[PDB]
This record gives C-alpha cells, sequence and structure tokens, in this order.
C-alpha cells in the first residue's frame, strides 16, 4: 500500500477530520500516516514535502500548493457551573479574570487570550494551567478545573445540558480552516479531497 | 499560584488522569502543566527536573524518586464489524493480518506487534495507518479505518453495543502503570499522590 503524509491541527483530530479521511480510506487502498501539528510547523512541512496535505489555519499558499478553503472551527469560551461560582461569582471581570484559572492548550495558544480581548475590550493576563489535548481540554472543562475555549462541536451538547456553560454567552471565536495539497499530489488525491471539503461543508460553518 | 509540572502517556490522558488530577486542583491553588510524552522521554525529564512527578509505564526507579503502582490500564484489540468483514471474512489470521490496516501511534508503539505475538503465537507484519491520538484511535477504529489496541474505559461501552468487536474475544493486553514522584518535592505532593493513587485504585485493575 501507498501512505500518504497529512497534517492537521489538534481540534480538527478531535472533531472531524477522521470522519473524512475514513471516507477517503474505506473507498481506496491507501494508509495515512497522521501528523498532529499545534506548534505551527505545518508550512514549514509542506514546503519540505514531509506532508503533502494539511488541514491548517494558514489561508497564505504554500507556494505551489492548491489551497481551498473548508468554512469556520467556532469555539466557544466555556467552564462548568461550579467554576463559574467560585471564580465568577460576581461576573466575568477583569479583576476575576486575573485570578481565575484558565486552560492553555500550549505557548502558542492565543485563543483565550483574543477571546478575552474580544469579549472585555482589553487584554488580561490570566493563571493558566496547560493543557495540549483537545479531549483534555473538554475534560478539564467538564471537571471545574479551568475555562478555556473549546470547539462547538466537542460542547454543544454539554451546553444544552448545562454540564459546561459560557462565560459569556454569544461570544465565539471562529477560525477559518483551509485545506492545502502539495499541487503535484492534488489530482492523485483528488478523492481525499473531495471528502475532505464535503465533510467540512456539513460540520464546520460556511465561509 | 504555583505551576506543578507533571507527565502522563496520551492514554491515561485520555482515560483518567484528569479525573484525579482535578480532585487535587480544585482542594489547592496549584497550577498544572501537562506534558503528554509517548516517545518515552519522561524518565530523562524526571531525571532533568522537567517534571516532578508522572504517570508512566516505567517501573524502574529513577533514582532518587518514590515510585506507587498504581494498578493495570487493559486494552483490547478493537474494530468495527464491518472491518471484521471486510478484512476478517476467514478468521483473524497471519495471512489476514498481514493484509488488513492496523493502526499504530508512533513507531514507538509496540502494542499491535506485541498483541498478535501473544494472540497468534508468531510475529506478523501489518499494513498501519499511523494515529498518534488516544481519542483519534477509537474514532478510527469506529469508523472502520483500522483496528487497533485501546483501552478498556474508552471502548467497554462500544464492545456491548457491538459497535466495535474484539478481533479476539479474550486476548486483553495489560500495562502495569506507575506514579513517579521527585522525593524532594513527594511530601509537599502527598495531595496529589493521594488522588491520583485513590483514583487508579477505582479505575485500573489491581495489582
Ligand atoms: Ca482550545
Ligand atoms: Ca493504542
Amino acid at each position: 500500500r501507498v501512505t500518504l503524509n497529512i497534517a492537521t491541527n489538534a481540534d480538527s483530530l478531535g472533531t472531524w477530520f477522521l470522519d473524512a479521511v475514513s471516507k477517503f480510506t474505506g473507498g481506496s487502498d491507501y494508509l495515512v500516516n497522521i501528523a498532529v501539528d499545534d506548534q505551527d510547523h505545518t508550512v514549514e512541512w509542506l514546503r519540505g514535502g514531509r506532508v503533502l496535505a494539511a488541514v491548517t489555519a494558514h489561508d497564505k499558499p504554500v507556494q505551489g500548493c492548491r489551497v481551498t478553503p473548508l468554512g469556520v472551527l467556532r469555539y466557544h469560551a466555556t467552564a462548568s457551573p461550579d467554576f463559574m461560582a467560585r471564580h465568577f461569582a460576581d461576573g466575568v471581570t477583569p479583576a476575576a479574570l486575573a485570578r481565575a484559572p484558565g486552560l492553555t492548550f500550549n505557548q502558542k495558544d492565543r485563543l483565550q487570550a483574543s477571546w478575552i480581548r474580544t469579549a472585555l475590550g482589553e487584554d488580561v493576563s490570566y493563571p493558566t494551567h496547560w493543557l495540549p489535548s483537545t479531549d483534555g481540554f473538554v475534560k478539564a472543562s467538564l471537571a471545574g478545573m479551568g475555562w478555556g475555549l473549546n470547539p462547538v462541536q466537542l460542547v454543544a451538547e454539554h451546553l444544552a445540558a448545562g454540564r459546561l456553560v459560557e462565560l459569556m454567552p454569544g461570544t465565539p471565536l471562529d477560525i477559518p480552516l483551509y485545506w492545502q495539497v502539495n499541487r503535484l499530489a492534488a489530482e492523485r488525491l483528488a478523492g481525499l479531497t473531495a471528502n475532505m471539503v464535503g465533510t467540512a461543508r456539513v460540520v464546520l460553518m460556511p465561509v
């Protein structure tokens, strides 16, 4: 069998990516080698031919690559009811955010900072746990350990059930995603592309 | 707040680890920095003081560390019914395993190889997808993409419902786990230890 090297961000792997990839592998003989990038190396990997294709938040064409917008991955800033009670008893304020334990994926994760900037109109430096795991983020949020930005696909049911609540309802953070494919592999991998684009169309918000 | 550097394998992070850690953080002021090790660097990290404590399959004391056995993480070799139908129509045989797509976490993941060795009494080289994700492994198994070893905690309900089946019923793979703590931090972190050991007692199989 031929093995295809493909990159994805963790949050897509934790949601929709395998749903797309499995549709493709189910109808072909290809194997996949899935590289998970959350240190922003995808552009270098594409340039160096270390992967042939990638789901990335990077819009800008790696020179040569074919680029297709996939839609928007929406995140909500969420915590448990007990977390809110203990840390935001008199609201989500800059003072409170300076003391409440956040969740941060790694040193390149700007989502909580961005959400604060947008929600409160200023930057607040927040104390944080460090948790480089999409599924771990959700578990930590549910367990009352911290607040953080989680993809809507992983928290919609929890929100509906009241197991999580939004720090500030109606303040989502949207990250557009792109599918980048090495131009020399693109025709060969048209089936994979069709499955990525088609699956993202159903799951992500439209561009 | 003081931040505690703690290491875990991915499979514990995907199951019980945060349940233990959150009990500890809920009652104290500590923050945690969770390093996920699946390249077998935990021993070096402990030696270098880069983490203070770790859940690890390594039994052997890093010189100095206090070591407590936690119990056994049991895995089952699982695939979907359609996977079994397509790839193991006339049984799980060496010939079939040489052709069926496996799932392998990374180049250090010996679990599928070990399971084969044990189940069939010989080594078989299997084609594989590469998928360095605990939650991804389960999703790929459910999606009919490959077979692989998954922790029982993540597949028990799927097995009961028939969404997954065991390649060979009654052939689990057991990995004992250990909690290693820097001796100089151990008393200070006794509460964390109590929560790790107590949680593992409920979730893992007894030693
Ligand atoms: Ca996140
Ligand atoms: Ca596994």
